[PDB]
């Protein structure tokens, strides 16, 4: 096996035990609560807007004839403050599930290959949600810089009505994407639960 | 753990509702949209918007966006989003129908993964549509901004009208694709549903 | 599962699509094939001297110690001929795709070979669509690039290379647009031949 | 569904016309071309001993602690020789492609080996077309890059490296354009040999 | 003579790796999980992260604009941890590769295990190098953000994003520690459970 | 094969090419292999102190509380470039020659005796990999002048930054090192081609036998 | 077989023999000396800095209230002059090992495939080392242009402290990377020795021709 000190084995163990308890806690209590909590958030009015013109923020740019203070969209900011911590907390939980399943990978042995193949499939699935979640964060970072460059272009060049029209469009595009984000996150949490739950037997001992 | 059940049951009802009522209605509704005149323009020169940029002479006002395209965009744009949403719904549905990974009877699960990868390919194309729409406003904006700043170059003017034609053609292709996508999903799921619900039997 | 409204709504479209595809294959495709090959005969697409393509460039030459700059009319007139042909094919590619996919049967273990034929024809049509979309991005590339070319040539009057490239873009576009028609003809022809020769298996991969 | 008397006859006229075109190209055109460029390779403009003779005058005032700058004539004259050769091959690549694809038979389980030969020759011709299109993007790269080079060299007079590179681009272009002719000769030659030696199997993969 | 100089390094490396695996790794695993307990890394209200901006609001030249202190203090904690792991990844790599035997036709399975563990460690190094490029991205991006916000005072979205970058950095830096803990943990478990086969893929004794 | 004396005229090219390739392989290649390895002995390519490479910069240093003269190129690098640059082009040309040669030796695609043709394709893909690397060298050379130019242009415009000045000298060192590696590679490439073709020539000329 | 001119066969042989001697010389004498020499460099204080704040170079940019010549970080420059020639010399030796192993590839023959497979594995490994070492050169080139653009931005916009902090950060980022470089280079030389040494038997004759 592996060489270890009397102190070194105890400090490996405390973490291992703490992690396993964390994962078993997350799977049983946290995940079902979260699944519901965001589906309940999806009921809230800010995420179910009928007329997308109500999203539109005031622009106050002087129309030319043949600059003051331009505020950011409040509605999107309030929405962002709701979805944004949810993205981060899932990414964190993805890492937790990954650390968990990998500590359940046994000694690479020629006997009984099928069991370990299941573990690798569940693991590659969790990695695929993490990848998508990280793709969400890069969509959020894309919003502020792009809306900023949009209003900066619209104010500098007052004569072009297309620059003005895109700023409102970015807000609609962000809104729609942020709505899709919650649905995805709900589906991701749901997907993880179902894949792990149904296969847990084999996941804990592939042998 | 009965708090997980309400969602599961609610989702299954949602998916079965979408497949039976929503999808056929949508399929028709956009094919009916394709009949409307705004999407079947004979002369593409009628699309062209006024430009009002002063021509220089050898020794600016306000430039409006294309109304016709804006009105068209307001029709296709919510259709793109609603499909992307339904793609997620179908995905969540099929994945909850994936059984315990078991050595017995591999063939059934292989069918589920094929239908799933197909829906993902539709979502990928739909997300490619949204990035085409986002590309329109910034590109037409930079086009008129360049055309107004440099009045002497007439190809800058000619491209603004070209972007509108390029957008129109793309937006027309979008509806056809969306119709085909909804149709494709229905047919793939319907014909295989038997195996999709229980790959094991 | 089916409902009273759903039964009708799916069938009408299905029947309408099949009729559309069978109509396209029999009448439209042969007519197109000829119509563009007849276009290829026209003089605007068979220019001997490419210097005749060259458009006037109104730029003052500097001396050692600007007005209107119009686009190339000849290319514009050519573009108005090829451009709708690119779009109409892309549309027909989608039609053929929707058609073949509605002919894909239940995924079944019995008789795998037939379905393999369907997927090959389908991947071929997708490869044609990919090339057609590559044509549209070549057309979009022309106006922005010729624009930046004349804008650079006017701003910097001293460089003769900028002036030389504007005329070169027009020649490069012309040659590409000529290649486009040839390709489009070949694509329509290729589709007809692949579908026609295999239609038997395409409609029923299983038999009976 | 069988086609009308005018419909299939119009599919036939093109088919027959294409086959005649391809058989004409293979027998007469290709050998003539192969020689014609190899004869071009003999010409002095393409075999320059001293590459400093390529160098064009720059006339930019040296600073102490602008007029109009002409393009390189020698390269322009060379370009006018290689450039139509690139386009004409790209066109012929499309012709060979349309030809071989009309020779692809019904996808059938019997005798797979023959069709595999057809696909190999076809993928080879596609690889030649890809390289030819890579040549056109090298030519387009020349004018914009030499233009930006002289524009930078004139704006910032104090830096010699800008001036040095303009002459370097011309040498880099020359060398590339020389390699282009060799490649085109080799491509035409390669096509002839691959098609000629395998023609038997190319026309009928099934045999008989 | 040449073998004597290769030997000292070889022996020194093996001792280093065996030292790292037994003493260093478990201590590190704990030390950062203990860091994760600290308050600077568990902030409830992310608005407390927000740094003062002092840019004059226009009405219908510029003062000194400092960087965020809270992020700087956090960076000084995560940043040396990223580098030290990258270093240890190289150490494990050098170790396992010196344990690769003569390529021989007999008993292929054992060497296949070694290559799998090795490709895993390389994947960890790749992710760690992706972390360094995220840190380098922070300063240049926050800099361009405040530079844009000061130059164009009128546009709020520039000012709002500077605070957003700090939140985005914070969240990423938090994820970094979690990942690093998981990486160290993952390496220990993969090596420990397979060590037998890792030292001798062939199976020998003397 | 319907008409024309021009079939005796695809023969002239074929024969001319084969003679060219056989000439290149026997006489040219060994001479080249040596000639560059002899170049590698020359002092300009074996510089001890890389500070001797450094070219004068003459940019006025600012003073804390005035436009530049003429800024020459690095002569040492220019002289080196004039030696490596024609060698890169001549190899790229010879790669095309070897390619045209081996492809004319590919026989009728036939089911009988597959192994022989597999050898031909391996040698061919190898020569293509050499050409790819040689074309990567030309794009490194083109990168030098534009990058050194933008470097001095930035250094002169902004006099106050010493790192802009420092990188110009660094590009010259980076170019030198790369150009040295280039000749080593070219020697190795010529050597590699000779060995791969020579040892396998038997199978390369007739993959079938007979 | 291959046809040869008397002069050409002499000219092919002299190089062949010279290369083999070079490679055998490199493997036996150079490589062990290098392995040690850098690991001895790793002991030196400039590469083992406790406080990374000591790396920080003076910036002299006037703080605004609501010019000058800015020198390059000497410490990094002195470090660069140490690692930089080591990167180049390894890249050169990678080419040498490659030329060597490829001249040991025999006639492609159907008999005894296993031996040649070993040669290709060692070769692809050396190529992977060369790739990483070319990735190091592009990291070094990245340093000067990036630090330059950093101080140029920091001087132009005096009011933004983030630009000023990043310049010091690049130096720390470079230092850490340059430290990792030496470790990697040591590991690369070591890795090459071990892979070649343990397999040399098969590397010289994959066919198992009697010694």
């Amino acid at each position: 096996g592996v060489r270890l000190s009397g102190e070194a084995r105890k400090q490996v163990d405390v973490f291992r035990q703490n992690l396993f308890q964390e994962a078993d806690d997350f799977l049983c209590t946290f995940l079902p609560r979260k699944i519901i909590s965001l589906s309940q958030l999806l009921q809230e009015d800010s995420l179910n807007v009928a007329d997308l013109s109500s999203l539109r923020a005031p622009l106050d740019i002087p129309i030319p004839d043949p600059c003051g203070y331009l505020p950011g969209n409040e509605k999107l900011l309030a929405l962002l403050a709701l979805v944004k911590p949810e993205v981060w907390t899932l990414k964190e939980k993805c890492i937790l599930v990954i650390t968990w399943i990998q500590h359940l990978i046994p000694k690479i042995e020629d006997g009984n290959d099928f069991g370990v193949a299941i573990q690798e499939k569940v693991l590659e699935r969790v990695n695929a949600v993490k990848t998508k979640v990280e793709a969400f964060q890069t969509t959020i970072s894309k919003y502020f810089s792009e809306r900023g460059d949009a209003v900066a272009k619209a104010s500098k060049d007052t004569h072009v009505m297309d620059y003005r029209a895109l700023v409102h469009e970015r807000d609609e595009a962000a809104y729609g994407a942020l709505r899709a984000m919650v649905l995805d996150l709900r589906a991701f949490y749901a997907e993880l639960y179902h894949i792990i739950s149904s296969n847990l037997e084999k996941i804990v001992n592939p042998k």
